[PDB]
Formats: C-alpha cells, sequence, structure tokens
C-alpha cells in the first residue's frame, strides 16, 4: 500500500520533471514509444503471488471505449489487446473496431490457437498487428525429426500477413539447450516475413551470447521470395530501470521489462509498472480522462 499523499507526491515530480524538460505528456509518450495495453480476457486460477479471475463484466465494448478514448487523448497512439487469451471471447473483433475508432495502430497478442476461427473478423475490423506466443511443445510436434516447424493452425496467419493485410510477429522462447533447433527455426520465419522476438528461458548461465550471435546471423541470412521484406529477428536488451520511484522499489530487481506500456487489465485496474502492484489505480466512471492521465504519468517513470 502506498499513502495517497506519496502518490501524489510523486505525480508531482514526474510533471515537474516533464516541465524541466520543456515537455508535454504527449511528447514524453512519444519519446518513450508508450502504448496502451489493454487485457480484454482475464484468466482462471493461472504461481509465486496469487492465481486469476474470469473477466469482469465491465471491460466490455462501452468501457474500452471510454479508456481507449481517455488514452488518446493522454497522447497515446497505438493500443495492443492482451490479456490470458483474447480470442478466447467471441467479441474480439468488437473491440479491435473500437480501438480502429481512435487509433490505426491495433494489434493482439495471442496464443494463436484460435486465430482460425477469428482470423477474417479481426481483417475485417482493421487488425494492424498480431503477435503470437510460441510454446516449444507445439513447435516440435509441427515439426519433424526433432526440428521446429509452424503448427497447422497458424500457416494461414502467416499467409494473409505475408500478404500485407497485417504485421505478424512471434515471441520465440529459446531454452538454453535448443540454440540450434531456434537457428535453424528461424530461417522459416524471416523466409515468409515473419518478424521473431527471441528470448531466453530458464546453476550454469545461459548461453546469452551465442543466442545474440544466431540473432545476427539469423538477420544476415534473411531472405524472402516475391521481391519482399523478409522477417526481422531480434533479442532486447536489458536496461535497469531509472524512474524516480526506481530507486526505492521493493521490485527493483524484477523489473525486466523493456517495451513499457500503461497497463488496463481485465479487472478494470490500470497498471502503469508490471513488476509491483504499488501505483495501480482504479477504472472510474467518472473524470476518467485524468484518472488515465495520473496513471500515464506514473507509466513514464522508468527512464528519464
Ligand atoms: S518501473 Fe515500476 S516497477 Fe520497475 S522499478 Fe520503477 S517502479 Fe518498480
Amino acid at each position: 500500500r502506498i499513502p495517497q499523499e506519496k502518490r501524489d507526491s510523486v505525480v508531482s515530480e514526474i510533471e515537474q520533471k516533464l516541465t524541466d524538460r520543456h515537455q508535454t505528456l504527449a511528447d514524453a509518450i512519444r519519446e518513450r514509444e508508450l502504448y496502451f495495453r489493454m487485457s480484454v480476457v482475464g484468466t482462471c486460477n493461472l504461481f509465486c503471488h496469487n492465481e486469476g479471475a474470469p473477466t469482469s463484466g465491465k471491460m466490455n465494448a462501452e468501457n474500452a471505449d471510454r479508456a481507449i478514448a481517455a488514452a488518446v487523448r493522454a497522447g497515446f497512439t497505438r493500443v495492443q489487446l492482451t490479456g490470458g487469451e483474447p480470442l478466447l471471447r467471441q467479441d474480439i473483433d468488437d473491440f479491435v473496431r473500437v480501438a480502429r475508432r481512435h487509433v490505426d495502430d491495433v494489434g493482439v497478442t495471442t496464443n494463436g490457437t484460435y486465430l482460425p476461427k477469428r482470423l477474417d473478423a479481426l481483417v475485417d475490423a482493421g487488425l494492424a498487428r498480431i503477435h503470437v506466443s510460441l510454446q516449444t511443445e507445439p513447435l516440435e510436434e509441427a515439426g519433424e525429426n526433432g526440428a521446429w516447424g509452424i503448427p497447422d493452425w497458424l500457416l494461414p496467419t502467416v499467409e494473409r500477413a505475408r500478404s500485407g493485410a497485417f504485421s505478424l510477429r512471434f515471441n520465440l522462447p529459446v531454452p538454453a539447450d535448443c540454440l540450434d533447433r531456434a537457428d535453424a527455426f528461424l530461417d522459416l520465419l524471416t523466409f515468409n516475413g515473419v518478424d521473431v522476438k527471441v528470448f531466453s528461458v530458464l546453476e550454469g548461465a545461459y548461453p546469452l551470447e551465442r543466442l545474440e550471435e544466431i540473432v545476427e546471423q539469423a538477420n544476415a541470412r534473411a531472405v524472402a521470395p516475391a521481391g519482399k521484406r523478409p522477417g526481422e529477428v531480434f533479442i532486447r536488451g536489458f536496461r535497469p530501470p531509472s524512474g524516480l520511484r526506481c530507486g526505492t522499489c521493493r521490485d527493483a530487481a524484477r523489473c525486466m521489462e523493456q517495451s513499457h506500456s500503461l497497463r488496463l487489465g481485465a479487472d478494470m485496474k490500470f497498471r502503469p509498472c508490471l513488476a509491483t502492484r504499488d501505483w495501480d489505480s482504479w477504472f472510474t466512471e467518472e473524470d476518467l480522462d485524468a484518472t488515465v492521465r495520473e496513471a500515464a504519468l506514473l507509466a513514464l517513470d522508468y527512464r528519464w
């Protein structure tokens, strides 16, 4: 728990730090490329803090329209639909349509299993991005002889993305003993125009140097047919948090996210940070513009 006067004191410091830079809230959002990450689905009983709960009835198309509109007025130009599995809800394309009314950059982070059922409706709604969180086991099963392959239920999304319908990216976990399988697997993804974000998984330090080399090699090997651009592989470099709050934040050692964003969970809880809950705020039925702005001000506080 954080006293409101301490939260007010911190928010005032962020606003003062912005004026010291001759900067507005929207300019700081643009400089940090901060986006709005709205979780439209909650997963139940999902290991180190608590168990999850289903989606709140307030997480609906109407409130999503208010939250995105308030976020755009605060300075956000991109919305990403997330959660446990956003494609689990049948009205997922409704949220893409709502977000498309306020910004052009609407994306979805999904596990991909529901893409065959939802693909056409998402493109009709004008979805711009699809990020698929891959798992090692389906890649092994989709391949043969131990090599990794693309699961069947992802191929139509891959081809539709290569045709310019939307941007597609795969999040590829690479365990320590799978550097050679991931190396060859990156060729399949880049050839089909799929961007890849690789990251490490799991005594015995991780071979992080060779994985970085594999990324550089896979980008240099990248070829693509029909004069198209091949997919781009990249791995995020670590950088410690350095905001005003991070110096005395009990979770600073576990704050490793490099793509920062203002979050709105399926429980109507705004989250300026991922590693700590101290700065969360509630979704309000009144004065939503000021509530979104205050949470967005705290969302900047990680790098100055
Ligand atoms: S960013 Fe939020 S979470 Fe990461 S350290 Fe600063 S305060 Fe703690």
